Parts: C-alpha cells; structure tokens; sequence
C-alpha cells in the first residue's frame, strides 16, 4: 500500500501520463492488458532475482562485442581491485582471456600482499574503470569493443576486478519489492449521422466505407449518399458489401472516410469487426475521427481521444445471430483446412521459376495449387503465397492456415518481411515472431527501432509482440533502456500514447529499480529543456558571451546541479554522465540553440570525458534512422572483414522536437578547417592543402600515414553510404573529421533522394598532397566497390528494414516510391557484374563533377 503508491505516482511521472487516466476509459481491454503484463512482468522480475552472479551481469552489463566476433599482438592493461587506490599495468596478448588476466592480477596482488589467495579467478569480472560495462567469458581480449576501441585510439584499458560477492551484493540492491461460417448474408451497418462536422457549406457531405484486410480490399468501397454540409449530417442509410459476413475474416477491418464533394477530405475513422476477445461486434458505435491531410486502411483502429473537439461518426453494427458469434478457434480452422487437393513436371518448373516481386493473376493459380509443393521445396516463399491467398474466402483461409501451422521456422530475414502490414493475419504474425525468437540480443537491439514500428500497425492492446518485446526488455538492461526511450518519445503522438504507456507502465513494475535510473534521466531532460528556453531568449536580447555566462549561472544552481549530474545516459547505458564541466557548455547558433553539455569522471578517466548535444524545436527521427543505417553497414562491413572507420554517433529523439546527439570529440567540421584562420599551425598556401595541414598539425611524423589510411577508409565508406541512402544537402559545415583522420557526416535531415559526391581537397588528403597518385587514388576505388558489393548481398535487409519505417510517420518515408531509391542505388533487380558495371560509371560520373573543381 505505502510503496504501491509511490511506485505508481513514479510511473505516472516518468511515462508523463497519469495511471489514473487509463482507469477513467472503464475499459476491458485496457484492463485485461494491464492486469496480464503486470503478472508477466512480475513473474520476470521474480526469475532475475534468482539468477547466477554472471547471468545477472549478462542482464545488467551485456557483452559489448566486435561485430567480427558475433556468433599474436603485445597490449598493455591497467588493473586495479574495487576499493583500492593502487593498480597493476602488466603486458597480456590481445589473443588472451579474461581469466587468464584475472589470474594474472590475482598473482601480482597475492605477492604484494604477500599470502597464497583462496580467491580464484572464476570468483571475478572485469569492469571498463567508471563504465556500467565489463568484460567476462571466454572471448579473446580483442573481440571486446572496449579493448579494440582502446588498441586503435592507442589507450590503455584500465579494468577493476569485481568479486562475486560486489556483484551479487548490487543485485540485491537493485531488487523489485515484495457460428460464424453458417452466416452467408452480405455485411451490412446503418450509417446513423455525424456529430461536430466543420466543412464548407457550398458542398455536400459523403461517407466512404471499405472492408480491408491489412492493404488489401475483402470486397469494393461503397459509398453513402450526397447529404447537405453542416455540423450534424443525418443518413440513417444501410451500405451493404459484396462480402458474406462467414467470408470475414479474423483481423477484418471496417474503413470510413467523411469527405466534401461539389474534393476535399475531412476525416478518418477505422475499426476491428471481432474485439479483443474474438466476439463479432454489435450494438450503436460511435467512431470518435481524425483529421485527414480516400480510405486509411494503415490507420489506428482506435478513436481519437479529443473527443470535445473531434468529428464523430454514429454506426450501427446489426445484430447477425440471437447468440453471441466468436471467431472460429484454431481447432476448428485446422480441421477444415486440413481436408484438400497431381501437379505436371512443366508446371513444377514454371514454380521454380516464380519463387526464385509481382506475378500475373494465372501465376497466382499456379502458386496457390502447388501450395503444399511451396511448403516442402521452397518453405521461404510462405510470403508470396501468402499474397496469392484469398483472405476474402473462408475456406481458402482455412487451407493456408493448416499448412503455415505445419511451416518450418524460417530464417530471421524472412520473418522480418513477415511483420509487414501487408501479413495482417495473426497466426501470420505470431509464426513470424516464433521465427524471430532466435535473434540474439545483438540482432535484436539493432532491429528494435523497425520493431518498435510494427507495434503501431498492431490492432489489439495484447500481443505476441508486446510480450516478445517486454520479455526480452527485461532479460537485457540495454533493450530495456532503449525499448522505454522508443515509446516514451512518442507520448505526445495521441494515437500510441495509449499502448506505449500501457507498454512502459508494465516495463516498470517489472523493473523498480530499473524505472528509478529512466528517473533520473528524464529529471535532467526536464532542465535541459528549461534551461535551452533560458538560452533561446537570452541569445535573442543579448549576445553570445553574455548568454554562455547566464546559461553557466543557471547550470550552476542547486537544482540543475544535482538533476544534470550522475546519470547514465540515455544514448549510452553504459556511459555514466558523471561530473558536469560547466566551464565546457555552449550552444549554438542556430535556430534551436542547441545545448552541448559537458563531463567528466575522476573513475573514467579520459573515457569519462563526454559531450551531450541536447536539441528542442528539432525532429530527430530521420537522424537516428540514418544512423542506424550505417552503422548497420559497419557491422555489414566489419563481417567480411572490412573496418572502413565509420562514426556512427548516437542520436535519441526523448519527447516531442526532443532528442539527445552524442558528441564526437576531438572533431571539427571541414568549414572550420577550410576557414584557414591566420596564427594557426595548419594555415595553407591553397586552401586544398588546408586538410592535408590540420591531419599534419594533429599527427606529427610517422603518424600521418595512418592519418591519411583512416580519412581514405572512412571517406570510402561515407561516399557509398551517402549514395546507397540518397543522402543529400552536402555542405562544408555537415562533413567532420577526426584528430585520427576519420571523416563523418552529420545532420541527415534530407535522406532517399530528396547524382554520386567526391571532392579534391578530399582527393588532395587521398593523393598524400600528390596532383598524380592513382596507387592511392584507386585503392580508395577500391574500397568503395568491395563495401558497396557487400551492401548489395544485404540489400534485402535494408528493403525490409526500411518497409517496416514506413509505419514510423516520417514524411520522407511513408509510402512505396521512397523506397524506389534504395532499390535503384543498391540495384537489386540486376547481377553483380550489371550493378558493378553501374556503380563504376556512377563513381565515373561523380569523379566529372569533382575534376570541373580541378
Ligand atoms: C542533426 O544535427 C546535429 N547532428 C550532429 C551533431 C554533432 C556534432 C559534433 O559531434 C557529432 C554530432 C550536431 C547537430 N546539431 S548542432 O546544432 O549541434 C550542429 C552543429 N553543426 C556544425 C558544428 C559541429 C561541430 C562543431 C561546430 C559546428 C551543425 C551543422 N549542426
């Protein structure tokens, strides 16, 4: 009861909706949910409790691995014991283990204690000196990301050996506290009236009804008749449709739109005909609408909440039977699919030719007749036939369902294109999520972003994606983080901010502890976003030296103080944002004056010197996503052996125009650089050496080789991510290079489309300064080919990725022809030999419009 309360009242907070507010719909549906995911997250809660001291550090500090090493050389490591002040620096082999380090440290210790340890090193795990991350299992040193950061960067790993017991003690810590198909008349409703209508009284007012089963049509849109515009237009009409109510399927779907003809669209409003307990639905409807910018089929089934303000729409939905009708169970589908129906050795070719993508309407008989020949020869092509099935035909449904419940688990790829809106069917999405249980956290986390998506394409509060995501939020402290930032950041958006906040509601109460550390995050958000609106006015009254002492004066208050440090940080778990280094914050010039606030960790070390950029008035989803994408193409990459130095920075939109960019330090843009500012080491006689001067000036000697191979790699690898993704809007201020050479983009606000990029000052650092250096100008050749070839073998991840965006609401990604520039710039319907031969000539075409600068 007291701390029932209270984790309530922190719920309420930190989801920034009132759990009050959902027990004011007195609805079942919400309640069901929110009473079952309760009990599921407790039962959770309850398992962790009971785990080992490293499956509970696999929880809480997942492995971070080297792509390489998902599924020799001398190095010099700094160890110290949890508690003291004194530490070890001793040589080990990148090809060594941790235990064998641990042993190694206990031996040091054990002489400079000098008594024989009864501790062994099984009893230890190794932690990043002030990270929430560590190192354990039996993994080289050098497939551990933190260990490979620090061999390239050229630092030292500085670890601590944590005991068991620290480990176990922290656990304990951090612990939660104690029939249908006898019906074959037509589907019909009564189109009753219209209720808060605004419209131009010159037109008349019409209602368009669809029946749909995801995209696709069960039958033709019907239309109301032509009433007078007003605030309250009566029909008390029947739209029936050329459909029996046993042809309806499961996931069936009811479409209106309510327009002004003489056209002018005026709302929206869609519903399920079967509610959450597989009931067909009856009785008065009342369709609470949302504007429109002429069916919606991909639209919420759910009402909208303003429902002073919004349009409404009066349906009656007759009653069919004088008894309740449920949806057939499974029992009965498989038992009437199960009884069916030679195939010619022509036609068993003409498959193999077809299933090796849109087909003909005789190809779609071909398909469904060999449909037990696609099951047992080509199981991967359940998508297609599942496109060529009549879902407008009962028993056609029946014959599909029986062999997709006898379907062998597909690859991860395959139940990617699964979770698409055009597989509305929920065995459908169910199989594909049983075929997805096999991803690893590491594939999970990397496409957690497309499947955070498809949960807006769901039609019901209670799902096997709801409980996939949950389940594995709280098996892994990382995609639990990340899972809540998703949701959370769409709480503004009216028409998910019902089951997000159902969703991270039953997060929390299977993760207290975990819901007190988001706590702290959102805490120092809330004074970032009051102390970026100080600084938005300010700036505009006063000037910028004037502004950055005000902004450091309010930083500097109790309150700020206490909420702006030590939290982990919403980009980087394992990044505790320590000690803010006031002094260090500024903003920008921009419209937004972006905020970049400072760190520092006396445990850290140089690790702890961090950069946060926060940003209001900015979306950032497109941001994030492109990221996303590149660093999908490093991991891509780094799989075939191929590390071309990217820079994939983290990108987080928080709240509404809210969202958080990870800092690259020791960076600068090519405008700055290019600014050749006189009293300055790189100042260039010719502004192409002016690059060339700044690597010099930041690497002296021997050390500008490796410089000059980091800037070609890294180059290599953003001239085809930038042309593969269409990224365009290219100027000398969003283009920045590292002290180390590397180059990177950033701010992808104009992305697919709305001609290849290479520049000869980059062409200058390539050529080592040389006007003639095809040796280094066609490696660098080179690595764009071999990088862009193993995008292309890949290239129908980016497709189903990208598809699944769709449901994300970017207006840069939100319909077919977007997707059209990928699957021209990745030239996936041509050979390797036609697509080569094609990205030769663009990169030709590319190297015309740089020699006009030459
Ligand atoms: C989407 O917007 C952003 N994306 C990424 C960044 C990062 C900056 C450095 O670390 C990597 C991430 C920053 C922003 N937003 S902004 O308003 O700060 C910004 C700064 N700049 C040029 C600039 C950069 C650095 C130093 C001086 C000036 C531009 C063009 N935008």
């Amino acid at each position: 009861d007291r701390v029932k309360k209270l984790i309530n009242s922190q719920i309420s907070l930190l989801i920034g909706k009132g759990l009050h507010e959902f027990d004011s719909l007195r609805d079942p549906e919400v309640n069901d949910f929110r009473t079952k995911m309760r009990q599921f997250c407790e039962e959770a809660a309850a398992h962790r409790q009971q785990l080992g001291w490293v499956e509970w550090l696999q929880y809480s500090f997942p492995l971070q691995l080297e792509p390489s090493a998902r599924g020799n050389r001398a190095l010099l490591v700094n160890v110290k014991f949890e508690g003291s002040e004194e530490s070890f620096t001793f040589q080990v082999s990148t090809k060594d283990m941790p235990l064998a380090l641990m042993a190694c440290a206990l031996r040091k210790k054990a002489t400079v204690f000098r008594q024989p340890l009864v501790e062994q090193p099984e009893e230890y795990a190794l932690q990043v000196n002030g990270r929430h991350e560590y190192l354990y299992g039996n993994y080289p040193l050098c497939h551990f990301q933190y260990i490979c950061s620090c061999l390239h960067s050229g630092l030292t790993p500085h670890l601590t050996m944590v005991h068991s017991s620290s480990i176990l003690a922290m656990r304990d810590e951090q612990s939660n506290p104690a029939s249908l198909w006898s019906l074959e008349q037509p589907f019909s409703i009564e189109l009753i009236e219209g209720r808060k209508v605004n419209a131009d009284e010159r037109m008349k007012l019409v209602v368009q009804a669809g029946l749909f089963h995801g995209n696709e049509m069960l039958c033709k849109t019907v239309s109301s008749s032509e009433v007078n515009v007003c605030s309250e237009p009566v029909w008390k009409q029947r739209l029936e449709f050329d459909i029996s109510v046993c042809d309806l399927p499961r996931m069936a779907r009811l479409c209106f739109a309510l327009y002004a003809v003489v056209d002018c669209p005026i709302a929206w409003a869609n519903l399920m005909l079967f509610d959450y307990k597989d009931q067909l639905k009856t009785g008065e409807r009342c369709l609470y609408m949302w504007p429109s910018v002429l069916l919606n089929p991909a639209g919420t089934v759910r009402g909208n909440p303003n429902t002073e303000s919004a349009a409404a729409l009066v349906i009656y939905l007759p009653e069919v039977a004088p008894h309740p009708v449920y949806f057939p169970a499974l029992e009965k589908i498989l038992e009437l699919g199960r009884h069916g129906e030679r195939i010619t050795e022509e036609e068993q070719l003409q498959l193999r030719e077809i299933l090796e993508g849109e087909l003909y309407e005789h190809e779609k008989d071909l398909v469904w007749k060999m449909r037990h020949e696609v099951q047992e020869h080509f199981p991967e092509a359940l998508a297609r036939l599942l496109l060529v099935t009549k879902w407008n035909k009962h028993e056609d449904v029946a014959q599909m369902l029986y062999l997709l419940c006898s379907w062998p688990e597909l690859p991860v790829l395959s139940a990617l294109e699964l979770l698409d809106f055009s597989f509305p069917d929920c065995y459908v999405g169910s199989f594909a999520i049983k075929s997805l249980r096999k991803l690893t956290d590491d594939e999970l986390f990397q496409y957690l972003l497309q499947l955070v998506q498809v949960l807006k394409y769901e039609s019901y509060l209670d799902c096997e994606l709801t409980k996939f995501l949950l389940g594995r939020a709280l098996a892994n402290r990382k995609i639990g983080h990340f899972l809540f930032w998703h949701l959370r950041s769409e709480m503004h958006v009216p028409s998910v901010a019902l089951r997000f906040g159902l969703i991270m509601e039953a997060y929390c109460r299977g993760s207290t502890h975990h819901m007190k550390v988001l706590m702290k995050q959102g805490e120092a958000l809330s004074k970032l976003k009051a102390l970026n609106d100080f600084v938005k006015v300010s700036s505009q009254k006063t000037t910028k030296p004037q502004t950055k002492e005000m902004m450091h004066m309010c930083m500097r208050q109790e309150t700020y103080m206490e909420a702006l440090s030590h939290l982990q940080s919403p980009l980087d778990p394992s990044t505790l944002l320590e000690e803010v280094c006031v002094e260090q914050c500024t903003f920008m010039d921009s419209k937004m004056k972006p905020l970049w606030i400072m760190y520092s960790s006396e445990e850290a070390g140089s690790a702890g010197n961090v950069g946060i950029i926060f940003k209001n008035g900015d979306d950032l989803r497109q941001d994030m996503l492109t990221l996303q994408m590149i660093q999908l193409m490093d991991v891509l990459w780094k799989q075939e052996g191929l590390d071309l130095r990217m820079t994939p920075y983290g990108c987080l939109p928080t709240g509404d125009r809210t969202g958080l960019i990870e800092v690259v330090l020791h960076s600068d843009t090519i405008a700055n650089i290019q600014l050749n500012k006189s009293n300055m080491a790189a100042t260039a006689a010719f502004n192409k050496d002016a690059l060339l001067n700044w690597l010099k000036s930041k690497n002296p000697g021997e050390a500008l080789d490796r410089a000059i191979e980091e800037f070609t790699l890294s180059c290599a690898g953003y001239c085809v991510a930038t042309y593969v993704l269409g990224i365009g809007d290219r100027h000398s201020d969003n283009i920045m290079i590292r002290e180390s050479g590397q180059l990177f983009h950033i701010d992808f606000g104009h992305f697919l489309g709305n001609p290849f990029i290479l520049t000869y000052d980059f062409v200058h650092v390539i050529q080592q300064g040389k006007t003639n250096n095809s040796e280094k100008f066609e490696r660098f050749r080179g690595y764009c080919e071999r990088a862009y070839t193993i995008l292309r073998r890949h290239g129908l991840l980016f497709l189903h990725l990208f598809a699944l965006m769709r449901a994300a609401g970017l207006p840069e990604l939100s319909c077919s022809k977007d997707i059209q520039y990928l699957k021209d710039s990745l030239a996936l319907g041509k050979t390797e030999e036609e697509a080569l031969k094609h990205f030769r000539v663009k990169f030709n075409e590319a190297l015309r419009e740089s020699w006009k600068t030459k």
